[PDB]
């Protein structure tokens, strides 16, 4: 029953010539040198030596654009004979607007002197937008991982690897595990940034969906394809009478979505961040905090019983045949791998969605030999992103686009 | 100070023979032969052997039921005379609706020709749903368990046992330790299964409880005790005039939620199943994907200094006295044990509910000497279950039905 | 390139005496006792003491104050001439209302008897919330910290120490590593309690925030400095006509945060508590369940091999230079301290924000050779605390208050 997912070591402890055990702050690197005793010869000595850098956090992320801070208005128009959609109003220039019309509903006491009408015109009202302001870039994250660089040297042997949080790498007589605490951000959280990046941002846990209303946490959004209204909600009325033009009120809610955070700002979570890297789909920083601490094991055993756990017979080659989905999507795509197994009867193994860059994603496929379809969930990437099967590091050639995600509001009167 | 808490061992590590450390994937098994030196005897050997199964998700789960689609209507009743509950309407035939009277409003230049009522009647109005259309399964999950089968052999000595993500299995002369990263799953996240359980699902964070409104998701919830509906929400209004039978307006939402969702799909996460179990008051699966890690220690010593940890001269035994609260919930039920300690002063100990099959929870017991009244907060099980009072694997033969749930919506006009 | 924050040790195996490796619930304490042998000498033995206490679970907190169940009630008054503000109206008495005014709408048809009124007056109309009751406490989380009390004895070193969860504590032979399993609390969940601590209390999700309607989890919340009333929202209408005074018509919710959870309790999450304490700021306690462990190891090793990692000639000086932000805050403070390092070209070193009993946060430092300027965020303490910049224990003598937070709601018709 062959894998080649259990990442680590068997040891013999009599034959092991050092053990570090600590644990680290994620935004500590973390240097050790020493000149072990040679096991082959208790006379002579090799240099060890241990390089870790920071840990790097990289969320794949949708650019959900500008939270836009503005003012409320309500305006009325009058017009005592003809439809409404014969009249532009002044509401119509607006970034966001909502318009109720009161056609043919003149009568006696809803009039001013001029107009003799009844049952006929326009009473059009407009609730909407304006002072529209930028306050903070949107960020939702899809997926999150969490790496160290680790960089090994014992005498002679040699190897840096970037490692996942709970990976560990192994060379021919060293092995290095990292075990990772909790998560201060999840798949989801939306991340505001009022500044610039460096000055941190807010998590928050309701950033509207598939609801958005006017004072809402992400009510008015903006994005370079153009501006995303909420809804509005709250009715309508005209108080009319006293020989007087309709005067319109609306007993919904005037406050903005912005206001009405900044209020009760200090119920919400910051976050900083340092050496911040923006790219098409994903940000990437170091966190300053130093109270999130990660487990490190190191181990030295320049013995022939030191077993590479990873090591089987087993061969595989990958061809990606198709794909459906979406990029930059926490539901994401669904790539179909083809994967020949020779040299094995069974192999279990993990099968990884990759573009150029990064993967975004990886499935436990349980081979049999000869040829074997393996589907793959990725999470990320963006328009132009081009994913392929990949094991190890070696990927098919070929490489599928994904469609765009589904993104969109449903405004509905 | 005793205790049996602690599970794993003392050891000399000049008296270990092997030492195994790694990180695995939580969809993949693994298995390990070697044989080892024999301590006693350097000529000789002896067979170890490892197995690991992959690690199963347990979820009890509330099965909240089918999510339904739905078409949003409008219709004007209008009767000169009579009451409203006088008449039958077209609208009580559906599965859902709400109804606004304006009895006695007849005046004048509201009505009809053939209406000369003044004060009078009945102009019902019903907003409905129609068009019910199932889109999916619906689990809230109410508590979380990841486990994995070990298997351990060496030599003589043989054991299986499951295995807590965070726990250690322990025999003479063996150790094996699981340590379990974050999960992807947390306790009352809501699953909606659009088709098969096989083809995966969508986490929620929100999904209506307390207020269920039209648009939101899970608005439209249907079980086989009946339709739970949401509440509707907007204004109703007439527009009256031109001799003419009233015809009622709505201002509310038009649109359901999961056509609300479906539009902004992108913006949720996915998640899929493999060899998916079902159960009254359950879901257990295997997850695909293989970027989430455990890290596994093993550790041989045949040798009298290996230590278990667990083992004390304390004895108890256990009566289940009383129960209240509920069963499939998270708030839970609360199984009271009396429990007997003797051979010592004192014991720090582990009392767990349980039914036939599984566990739903478990307390720190702090016992002195003779009788001890212990509560326990279960999570779990379904109507038949008959909690127990439990320690190692003895349980008192005495089990206890919990009370139903209340998960009830109220919907105050 | 030096830093202090690697708190484990290096080691030889082959000369370590002893190694405990278990998992340990958090509720459970755990001691041992044993006598190790002399390495020095193999006819000699020293004693060996390990202590655990319980793992305590200590949340920076925000008093959101009592959760209030209220009855609803809607009364309309009526005066033929005089506008609103003139007359005083029985539901300015209560804890919360909203009033919908209709000056000059007097008419006709819409008047008893008594006011030939045309376009004059006053039909006041109120929604207000009485028959307030206490049902509950309620506390935001801002932060979380988890900690054990380990005692150490190797012959003559003996040393106690408060250790979190994924640290380690070093002593001159000795090293004990705590490895910490998921949290079933977050930063910013909501803990309703509606009896006596001790009784344990709710897990909320969706405690509102930035608006708060009537009917929604912690509409109606009570503190000292005054009640916090929720928005109503639901529109108004007169029914007017029949040569009556005009009787008012609201459309909005009815029932109140408290009977729409209770109705659907099981639905959320419980937690228990043993041996709380409240503070000002903050809520420490032990969690009884014991379905979750914590990973210890131990290792012993009385030699002069044995390594301490954090050990470097570096050193620091520390001066709180000025702050802004915030006391009692998820988004937190903002502390500037003055770093001096002397004897080393550069160091890395962590450098927290502290009053006298608790610090509240730490930034990871990158130090250079001289003066420094070194920003920290924490979140929590109350109106007098003191922050000050510290380092390991030292702690500047100069400390700083905070401002108030803002957790204002705004309330605009
Ligand atoms: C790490 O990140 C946090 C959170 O972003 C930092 O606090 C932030 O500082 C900004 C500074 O602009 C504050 O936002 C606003 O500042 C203006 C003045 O520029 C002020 O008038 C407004 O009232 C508002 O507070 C805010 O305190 C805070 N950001 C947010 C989104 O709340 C913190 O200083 C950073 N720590 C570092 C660099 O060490
Ligand atoms: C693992 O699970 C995910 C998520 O459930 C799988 O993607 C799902 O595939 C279904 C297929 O029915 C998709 O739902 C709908 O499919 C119809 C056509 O049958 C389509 O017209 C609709 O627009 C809709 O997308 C959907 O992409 C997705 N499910 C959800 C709930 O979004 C994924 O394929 C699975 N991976 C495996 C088996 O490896
Ligand atoms: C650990 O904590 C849980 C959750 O707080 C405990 O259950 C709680 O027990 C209270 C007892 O007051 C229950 O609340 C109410 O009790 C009255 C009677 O006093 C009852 O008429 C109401 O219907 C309501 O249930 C409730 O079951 C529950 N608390 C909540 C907030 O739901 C559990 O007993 C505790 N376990 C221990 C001490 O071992």
């Amino acid at each position: 029953g062959w894998t080649d997912t259990a990442h680590g070591s068997g040891i013999i402890p009599m034959k092991t010539d050092l053990e570090l055990d600590f644990s680290l702050p994620s935004s500590a690197s973390y240097t050790y040198r020493r000149q072990l005793q040679n096991p082959a010869n208790e006379q002579e000595k090799i240099p060890f030596h241990l390089q870790l850098s920071k840990q790097v956090i990289h969320a794949e992320i949708q650019h959900l654009g500008h939270w836009m801070d503005a003012t409320f208005n309500l305006k009325t128009a009058f017009h005592c004979y003809g439809s409404c959609e014969k009249y532009a109003y002044p509401w119509q220039t607006a970034g966001c607007f909502i318009e109720k019309d009161y056609e043919y509903e003149t009568g006696w006491g809803c009039n001013p002197p001029d107009c003799p009408g009844v049952g006929t015109g326009c009473t059009a009202c407009g609730v909407y937008l304006d002072k529209l302001k930028s306050v903070g870039k949107v960020f939702k994250i899809v997926s999150l991982r969490y790496t160290r660089k680790v960089c090994i040297q014992l005498g002679t042997e040699q190897t840096c690897k970037t490692v996942d949080s709970n990976d560990c790498l192994i060379t021919t007589s060293v092995k290095v595990c990292l075990i990772g605490t909790i998560s201060k951000f999840q798949p989801s959280d939306t991340l505001l940034f009022l500044g610039p990046l460096q000055q941190g941002g807010l998590i928050f846990k309701q950033w509207c969906t598939t609801t958005c209303q006017f004072g809402d946490p992400g009510d008015i959004m903006s994005t370079p394809t153009g501006m995303k209204c909420p809804e509005l909600n709250g009715s309508f009325r005209k108080k009319c009478a006293f020989a007087t033009t309709p005067v319109c009120q609306f007993d919904g809610n005037t406050i903005s979505g912005y206001k009405r955070m900044i209020a009760t700002k200090d119920s919400f979570q910051s976050f900083n961040v340092t050496e911040p890297h923006i790219s098409t789909s994903a940000l990437e920083w170091i966190d300053p905090d130093s109270s999130l601490r990660d487990h490190i094991n190191v181990i030295v055993s320049r013995d022939l019983s030191f077993q590479d756990l990873s090591e089987t017979p087993c061969q595989i080659d990958l061809a990606t045949a198709s794909i459906d989905g979406a990029w930059g999507s926490g539901v994401g795509f669904n790539l179909v791998c083809t994967v020949s197994l020779t040299e094995c009867s069974a192999f279990l193994t993990s099968i990884k969605a990759c573009d150029a860059a990064m993967c975004y994603g990886s499935t436990t496929a349980n081979l049999v030999r000869g040829q074997n379809t393996i589907h793959i969930v990725g999470k990320g990437g963006h328009s132009g992103s081009k994913f392929m099967c990949c094991h190890d590091t070696k990927c098919s050639s070929t490489g599928l686009v994904a469609a765009a995600p589904h993104l969109d509001r449903v405004t509905g009167y």
